[PDB]
This record gives structure tokens, sequence and C-alpha cells, in this order.
């Protein structure tokens, strides 16, 4: 047990030390190490539960049962006497380089994950290079360094998000006593999309000098694992050269998906596209029911443009179906056209015109579930049906890596891969949610576990989103059918309740927003799941997932007293039951 | 046990119903009085665990150990076959309302907790008498049914605050692409008041309505508690006449206060006042440093105006320092004026209120510093926020028995009873509890359901999280930080701390002026003693961390719960930095 864990931390760490707080010898260690500027993990044995069996552990390794202890690369180097004359000799620099590779760790993919995991690996002294390199999309787009989040994702849209619900907040303010006219105001693209373009930018500048200041080495080049531990690297000149590494981390992401129909590839664009486009998208089709799909509808609506949603089902597969209903009337409600069941089978009209800034025009041509025919012209067409990693880019068949039936990468709970040195993270790990935030606990965590001796796992149960459509759906933990379906219907109860925003009086909907806890009676009322739909839904959920991480009950909901006034506190007093049949309006 | 909850049920409700769910006898039972229009609590007992042991009981009662048992203020009624021979004969409605007071339950005060209180005892079939009135101010302003957050408090005071909140909207709204010019759009104080009011009269008339189909009975009218049982009401035509009830709830809060110098009461006005002013306050001063003046001087800046706040001592006392320093300096970097170490001598008038052209007076105000330097100049408006205290001398004769604190609130055991033991106090006047809307809510609801339907649970006023609603919000949940160190020792203390930027201030163009922390027990798992954030929306933030506060969470609970990007509240999931370290907590 303890002795199988002191074997591993030995065997993977870079370069560490172990040591007590107290003893004077291992500060003397610490201090020659940090003024030669080599970085290190240490182990106070002083604070672990079981330091007395560690330090006999020890033994196995050095033959000695004393602190201060230090390897490197799985080999014992000395005590302090020993590390002294090394330093004093002028060798240690030269001992603490040596390795049977050229890094202790390589991550393929500059994104939310392997960012994150390369510079906290390169916090405990290990050698760490990460690879990045941006694919262009058919059109030509590409951007710089830090993932699809940073570039093309959650930061642009929640960007332009904020840019749709001024509209609204220019129309609550005369309400509220300002002079303004909301009528005679209109909205520049090319403005905001210059005012996210430069935040990305100083975004893209602060990861190149993060890395630079932790001294892990950047790379602008393709990688593909021809071995376990050797990775191709390709050029911006299409140099192609072989380096290894001992642990490896893939981090490669998704890309969009396109239909295979005419027109597609050649006519339409993707969210790739959206964010950096030098031309407002006129009146726009988005194909696909995603959150991105609704999401971009929902705040080109906002911005003043024609928008219409082609669905080839329901809205939001996966998410809870009541809320994804009330989501998309109120998006219908407010401006976004829906073509429901219906698909796509692209005509070009006019190349796009790059001398005066504008969009071409294309013709539609689709079919509706009873073979009714669609046609309609559009200015652009957003594809956004689902996103895919292509491993068979990033990884040869004969390394050994297991993928699933989707392409996807098969890990242990600690994100190893069917080959021992070789892990995954983020988007292309199968089976866990595909946010930022889950990738960049998981990169953290493991660089930790492997280079500092850490143990602890990435738990990835309950973890809340926030999809933000015009009005945001916050949620966490089970959709109502899904808890019926594990459960049964009489071992469910469902609280619920409509509210208005205070905000929202003065501005003249009564009974719009809405949020549900969802709980299984058998296990004292245990909240299963959270829903909430309305203004500020992230800010609103986020608090909960904590309490729910902990088994809230609705016993411990209704114990907390309220904030008022806001929206969160409806939570605190629900009462009304989907059972009882009582109304839930205000 | 057992037996003495069921002798106090029994003696304190109005009308209850002993039952099961699968007894059909039960089930006519209760379809008679629903028929007959007769509201009643109900007791289940093949849901309560030890309901065997109840229906043991039910019999020093009534000599039966069956169901159902029907009992109307402590008498025992009768099985099915008495019920029913009462309702066929036309004696049930006089039994049911046979009573030795006027009222089950009278309250006095219509505000947040009495409102509440009311609406739930009548629900289980309890007579219930709401008074409510409204004492004019110096300058006679007045307002309808629903009590201070209602009408001068929580609910005017936040819109005007989102009218401030919005000139920030408008000059984003440049940055993100918008062709509108923030420098030629002004504020009209009279359009914002206007629709403010409008909400507040939909309030009044709400709480009427909700009073009259719940079959209470509202008396606009001035109560004041005489004898144990007696209340003596005095009438909007001064006409005066005595109630009985069996239970009394005095739930009558607070008014502002007044220092005692020259020209205060005359030419000053309160947050009473403000919400309905007719003109626009002017160059304003605000007297006091509690989250009512700073709230009021917040948004009177945003919307334009000349505000200066005379600070006696500290900002926020009682208030976790660090923070209401940070909350000080941005609303001094955002436009209003603060002068330190200062108290008021006089208010002199220079010019009478214009009512006619609908303009304020203009005053000239004399004070002093802390090291004697002198403070003179002239204001249009006056505002005094320097605390609130309750007046039991009007509601409460001495003669009674309810016992007061020095401060003059009631002194109460932990279910909300005074020194009388059928009379109870819930709200602000409750000596020693959060003056909060919904601390008074839960009280008056919680205790109702005690009183009337054999409840047991009690109010926990623990921990109850705050916000101030200053130009940027300030939300907490437990103890201050120096507040921890004092009750364990700063060795025993761990702060984690970090600066953030919303996503949403980027485009818009200040890096490092919104601020979180947790204040942690290191001997404890490192348990999450107190939560504080500065930042927008912090009220949002802030309210879901406070069931996971209530449950106990520890520094790992947070760490182990992963955050939802982009948003200001997930920075709470991924903090590190300790102050212990001397690290900074810049971004
Ligand atoms: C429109 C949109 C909106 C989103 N909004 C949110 C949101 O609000 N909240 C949220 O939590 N998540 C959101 N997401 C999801 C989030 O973007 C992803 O979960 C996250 O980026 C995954 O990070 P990753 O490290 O797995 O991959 P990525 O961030 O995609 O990084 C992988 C990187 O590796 C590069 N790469 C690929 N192949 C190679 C190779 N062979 N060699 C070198 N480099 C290579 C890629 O070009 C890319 O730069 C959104 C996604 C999209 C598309
Ligand atoms: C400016 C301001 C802002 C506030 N903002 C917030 C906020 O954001 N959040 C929050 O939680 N709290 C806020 N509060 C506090 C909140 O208003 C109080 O905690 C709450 O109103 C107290 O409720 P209560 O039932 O005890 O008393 P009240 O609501 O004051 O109701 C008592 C009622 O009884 C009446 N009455 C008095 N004497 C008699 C009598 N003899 N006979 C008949 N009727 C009588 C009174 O006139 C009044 O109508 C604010 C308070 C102020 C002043
Ligand atoms: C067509 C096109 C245009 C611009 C760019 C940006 C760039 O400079 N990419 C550098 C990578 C490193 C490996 C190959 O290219 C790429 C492709
Ligand atoms: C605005 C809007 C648009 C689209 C939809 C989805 C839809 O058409 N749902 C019906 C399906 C058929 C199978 C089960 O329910 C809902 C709401
Ligand atoms: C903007 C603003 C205004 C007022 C204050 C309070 C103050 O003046 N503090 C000085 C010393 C420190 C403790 C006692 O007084 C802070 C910030």
């Amino acid at each position: 047990g303890t002795s199988q864990w002191l074997r591993k931390t030995v065997d993977s760490a870079a370069v560490i030390l172990f040591s007590k707080t107290t003893c004077p010898y291992c500060k003397k260690v610490k201090d020659v190490l940090a003024e030669a500027k080599i970085k290190h993990a240490t182990i106070e044995l002083d604070q672990l539960s079981n330091g007395s069996a560690i330090q006999k552990c020890l033994a196995s390794f050095s033959k000695i049962e004393t602190v201060p202890q230090m390897f490197v690369r799985g080999k014992f180097i000395g005590d302090s006497q020993t590390v002294l004359k090394y330093y004093s000799n002028d060798e240690l620099a030269g001992i603490v380089n040596e390795s049977k590779y050229d890094y202790d760790l390589i991550v393929i993919g500059g994104g939310s994950g392997g960012l994150a995991a390369g510079k906290e690996a390169a916090k405990y002294g290990a050698k760490t290079a990460v690879l990045d390199y941006v694919e262009p999309t058919p059109i030509g787009t590409t951007w710089g360094l830090g993932g699809t989040c940073v570039n093309v994702g959650c930061i642009p849209k929640k960007l332009m998000h904020q840019a749709g619900l001024l509209s609204h907040a220019l129309e609550d303010a005369e309400h509220f006593g300002w002079s303004l006219d909301r009528s005679k105001i209109s909205h520049n693209w090319s403005t905001m999309v210059e005012g996210v373009q430069s935040h990305i930018g100083s975004l893209n500048w602060g990861y190149k000098v993060a890395l630079r200041d932790n001294q892990v080495t950047y790379l602008n080049a393709k990688g593909r694992l021809i071995s376990p531990h050797e990775v191709q690297i390709t050029d911006k000149n299409q140099k192609v050269s072989t380096i290894t590494g001992n642990k490896i981390i893939l981090a490669t992401g998704e890309r969009p998906k396109y239909p295979e129909i005419p027109g597609a590839v050649e006519y339409g664009i993707t969210s790739d596209d959206l964010f950096s486009l030098p031309y407002f998208p006129g009146k726009t089709l988005v194909i696909g029911a995603s959150y991105v799909a609704l999401e971009c509808a929902g705040f080109l609506a906002s911005l003043g443009g024609d928008v219409t949603v082609m669905v080839r089902s329901i809205l939001l597969r996966g998410f809870d179906q009541q809320m994804a209903e009330k989501v998309g009337d109120y998006m219908e409600n407010h401006g976004v056209k829906f073509a429901k069941l219906c698909v796509p089978d692209i005509k070009q009209l006019k190349v796009v015109d790059t001398e005066n800034n504008k969009p071409g025009l294309l013709l539609v041509k689709g079919h509706y579930t009873d073979g009714k025919k669609f046609e309609e012209e559009f200015e652009t067409v957003i594809f956004a049906v689902g996103r895919e990693p292509q491993l068979s880019k990033v990884l040869c068949e004969t390394v050994g890596v297991k993928l699933d039936k989707n392409g996807r990468v098969v890990c242990t709970d600690d994100e190893q891969t069917t080959v021992s040195n070789v892990y995954a993270i983020g988007d292309i790990n199968a089976g866990k949610p595909q946010l930022t935030p889950v990738a960049i606990q998981a990169g953290r965590y493991l660089a930790r576990r492997l280079f500092a001796g850490a143990t602890e796992l990435t738990d990835y149960s309950n973890v809340a989103t926030t999809v933000f459509t015009p009005l945001e759906y916050g949620a966490c933990g089970l959709s109502e059918e899904d808890a019926i379906e594990k459960y049964g219907d009489k071992d469910i109860e469902v609280y619920h309740s409509n509210f208005k925003p205070l905000e929202w009086t003065v501005a003249h909907e009564d009974n719009v927003c809405y949020m549900k806890l969802v709980c299984r009676k058998s296990d004292n009322m245990r909240v299963l799941g959270l829903h909430v739909l309305g203004p500020n839904a992230g800010e609103i959920t986020q608090g909960y997932a904590v309490a729910i991480k902990m088994g809230a009950t609705k016993a411990d909901f209704d114990r907390t007293i309220g904030i008022h006034p806001t929206c969160s506190e409806t939570f605190t007093t629900l009462h009304v039951t989907k059972k009882s049949g009582v109304s839930p309006i205000v």
C-alpha cells in the first residue's frame, strides 16, 4: 500500500526531495536547490499520517532511513553531505538534467487541458514541452494559442451574448427614467468583432508569456504519436523531426462536423469562422439544435438579425426536455424563427464580396419529416451539427492506444490509456463531460499525481452547466426524465415555481422564468437535479453545485434562509409539487 | 415525550383532524368539512413514525383510540358518526365557531413577518386578524399595506439601484458595438419614482386581496396590547374599541432615528421619505455609514447627483472591515465624496421646499471633525441614516409583563415566545436576531405552523447570508475575518483569496477591484467559517453557497466541485493563494 505508492512516486517524479519541516539539514538542501534554480517537488514527512512508514520504505531505494533524500528520475542522488559535494564540485547541474528522454512530459495540444497540465507539471521540475497547431477551416480561418474555448468558444460566444443582452438593457433604461430612445439605436458588427478579437489576442499573448515564465518549451507544430515515447513533429516550414518524452498527455480536442450534402463545405460556415467574421452574417440559417446552435442564433437575433433555426428533431438533446422547450419558446417569442422537423439537402447565388465587405447569397433546399419541401434564400448558413476528434491524425494505430466507437480515448479513472505512459484529458476522453473547467481540473490534478506524488482524482459526477441563450438555463445533476427512468415515478418528487425578477417589474413577462428541484423520496428527499431558467443563471447555479456535491436534501434547502431581493432565493422556499397539480404561477 | 406534544397540539389548534390516508371514514369527514367550507389542520398518523403511540394518547382526551377524531379549540368533538350527526342537523357551523375569544390569532403589524404569519395560520382554520397602521413621518409621508421592505426598503431601494446600474450598461454598450452616445443621455427622477410607486401600489393591493381570499380580517388600525388577551384598536376616525385573541403575535418593526441636533427633524429627511420624494434631491448630504446610507448614496451618484457621505468613524460597522473599505474605495473612485471622521452639529434652513414648482429647498450644515476642525457647506437635501429603533411603548402596556432588553427589543425563547405565555414576537423587534425580510417571513410561517398544525420545526438564525447593494455589490455568509481570528486565534485561521475580473468588463475597459475570500478553520478540516465576495450580482453568487455552509462545507468541498465557465462565481472553486503565504492575489 504505502510501499506501492512510494515506488510509483519515485519512479515518475522528475526531481523530488523527501524532507521534514523542522530539519535544518533539509533547509540547507532546499536553499542550495533554489540558488541553482532547480525546481522540484517536496514531500514533508512530518505532515503525513504514515510518515514513519514512508521513511522506512525509502531504504529500499537508498539504503538509508534519514531525511533529506533527493531523487532524480527514479535514482537516489544523495543525502545532505552528498548533494552539497556535487554542488561545490559543479556536478549538480549535470546530474539533475540527466535523462533517457528529451522531455519528462510532452503535451500534444495547447488548449484548456493541455496548457493547464503543462504549466502545473513544470512547477515540480518536469522538463516539459507543449505542442499546439491550428489546422485552418475550409475557408482558411485560423487563430493563436489557447484552444477552442479561448479562440472560438466560451470566451467570444459569451462576449457576443453580452452584446445581445445590452439591447434589452437599452430598452429597460427608458422605463427606469433614462432619456434615450431605443428605436433610434443600431448595432455595428465589425466594431464588436474588433473588441472581442483584441481581448482574444491578449489571451494568446498571455499564454505564451506564461509558458516562457514557467520554462515550458512551446512548439507551434503538429504532433503525431508514433510509438509510446516518440512524437513526430511537423514545422511551419514542413520540417519533420522526432522528440522523445517519458510521459505523454494527449489533449487535442475536437472540431466541428459538416453534413455530407452538396455545397455545405464550399458555401456554409461554422462557429470556427463566426467569431472573427469580417462582415455581418445578414439573414442567417443555423442548422442544428445543440447549445452551440441556439446560443449563436440567440445573440444574432438580439443584434438585429433575421435568424432561422433548422431543427431535425428536438432542442438540446440530452438536457431536460421541459427546460429545453421553455428555452426555445422564449427565443421564438423574441424573434427567432424555427423550421421544425426539417433537414437540409446549398446552392451559391452570390460569391462573398471581400471588396465591399459583404456576405454572398445562397439557396437552401431541404425537406420536412412528412416529405414536404423546404426552399429559401439566406446570406449565411451556419452548421452546428456536432463536433468530433480526428485521432487518426494524432495517433498511429501501432502504438496500441484503444479508442471507442466514436473515436475517443478509453481511459482509467486516473486518465491512463491502454499504453502505460500515455494519458488523455479533455474532450477526447471518452464518456466525460466536454467542458473547459473539467479539462483544466483533469490536467492539473494529473500533473500533480505524475510529478508530485499526489493521489487525488478528478470527480466527474454532477458537474453543473449553463446554456447562454437569450434567457439563460443553468442545471446541476439529473434531468427529471432521467431521474424517473432510474428510480421510478413513485419515488420521485418535483418541487417547482415560476418567478419574476424584480428588475423586470418596472421594465414591463410575469411567468416565463422557472425553477425546479427533482428529488428522491426514499433517500430523505435527496436533491437529484436542480434546474433554473432566468437571468444570470450561471451565477445562480454555481454555489448550489457545492451543496449537491455534499448530498443536499430538500430539508437543507428549506432550513437555509434566502437573500432578498434576488432570483436565487426562490430555491429556499419551494413548496408546490407536480403531483399536487397546483399551478406554479406566482 | 409523545404525550405532551399531543397535549400542546390539541390545546393550541383551532380545528384539527387526526386521520389516516387509507381510512374511508376519514375521507368522508374530510369531504364534509370541505363542503361546509371548514378549514382545518390534518395529522395523518399512518405517516409518522410513532403514530401508534399517538393513537393511544388520543384516548386521554376522547376515550377512543380509533380514527378519525375531530377537535375544536382543545375539545373533542366526535368520530365519524357524531360529526355527520352535527352536519345533517345544522349544528356543525356553530360548534366549530364556538370560541372564548373573538380571534384565534391577532397579529399586530402588517409587514414582512406579520402578513406571512397571518396567512399561514388562516390556512389551518385559525380565525385571524391582522392590524396595520403607518404613523406618518415628520413631513407627513405615509404608505399602504406591506411593511418597511415593500414600501420604503428592499423593494424600492433595489429598483433605484437597478436604475443606477443601467447608467454603466449605457456606457458599456458603446464598446460592444451599439451606436448610442452616453454623454448626451440624462435621467428623470420623477419618471423613475412614478414607475417604482406603481409597482409598490400593485403590492399594496395584492396583499389586501391575499388577506380577503384567506378569510383574514384586515384592520387598518393602531393596535395596543393592554392585557395578555386584549388588544385596544384605534380607528381612522379616532374610534377606540377592544378585541380579544387567544394567541398574539407582535410584529411591529422599527423606524428611522434622528440625531438630537437643531434642525434635524425640521429640515432633514430619512429613507422613509426618499422613495416617494416628488422632486429630485439635488446636491445631497447623507449622514451615517450603515448599509442604508451607502446604498442610497450609491444610486443617487449613479443617477447623476452631487453626493457627500459624512462618516462618524468606520463604514459598515459589524461587517468585515477589509471588505467594507473596498466597498467605500470603489464608491469614492466612482463619484461619491466622503467627509471622514466627522459629525453634524446643526442644520440651518436657507430656502423652504417649493411644493408648487417641485423643487428642493436649500440648507446649511455645520459640523466638526474629530481633531477639532470645522465643517460648513450648503446642501439641497440632507438624509439621515443613523440607525433604526422600535417604539414598543406605543404598542405594549408595561403592566402586561412582556420583558424588553436594554435596546427596547423583545426578549424571546428559541420558539419566539415572550415572558407572557400566549404572546410571541417576530421580525426586527425580536432581540438578538438578524434584521432581514426573509428571516421575518420564515419565523412567522414556522411559528404559525407550530401553533395551529402541531409542527415542531424551529427557525435557524445562524449563518444567514446578506448582500449590500452598493454600486459594486458585497455578498457575505458567516464570520468576518476579524471575528474568526478573535474566536479561534490567528494560528488556527487560514484565508484563501483572489482578485477577479468579470468577462463582461474586458471589452468595456478595472482589472483588480473585484475580490473574494474564504475564511477557514485549520483544526476543523479547513471548515469554511465565512465567505465574502465583492462584484456584480453578488447576491446571486452568494445564495447557493449558503446551503453548503449550512451543511458544514470545507475547503475540500469547494475544491472537488467543478466550476461553471465563464462566470464570476467559479473563482470560488479554484482558490489557492493564502494570506499567510504573502503571494499577491491579483489576476
Ligand atoms: C462554440 C463553443 C462554445 C463553448 N462554450 C463553452 C462554455 O461556455 N463553457 C464550457 O465549459 N465549455 C464550452 N465549450 C467547450 C470547450 O471549448 C471545450 O470543452 C474545451 O475547449 C476542451 O478543451 P481541450 O483541451 O479538450 O481541447 P481544445 O481546447 O480544443 O484544445 C486542443 C488544441 O489542440 C490542438 N491540436 C489538435 N490536434 C493537434 C496536433 N496533432 N498537434 C498539435 N496540436 C493539435 C487544437 O488545434 C487545439 O488548439 C464550448 C465549445 C464551443 C465549440
Ligand atoms: C432602507 C431599507 C432597506 C432594506 N433593504 C433590505 C434588503 O435588501 N434585504 C432585507 O432582507 N432587508 C432589508 N431591509 C430590512 C427589512 O425591511 C426588515 O428586516 C423587515 O421589513 C422587517 O419586517 P418586520 O415584519 O419585522 O417589520 P415591518 O416590515 O417594518 O412591518 C411592521 C409593520 O407594523 C406597523 N405597525 C407598527 N406599530 C403598529 C401598531 N401599533 N399597530 C399596527 N401596526 C403597527 C408598521 O407601520 C409596519 O407597517 C431594509 C430596510 C430598510 C429600512
Ligand atoms: C494556410 C495557413 C495560413 C496561416 C497559418 C498560421 C501559421 O503561421 N501556422 C503555423 C503552422 C505550424 C505548422 C504548420 O503551420 C496556417 C495556415
Ligand atoms: C421552439 C421549438 C422548436 C423546436 C422544438 C422541438 C420539437 O419540434 N419537438 C417535438 C418533438 C417530436 C418528438 C418529441 O417532441 C421545440 C420548441
Ligand atoms: C471611502 C472611505 C470612507 C471612510 C472610511 C473609514 C475611515 O475613515 N477609516 C479610517 C480609520 C481606520 C479605522 C478607523 O478610522 C473608509 C473608506
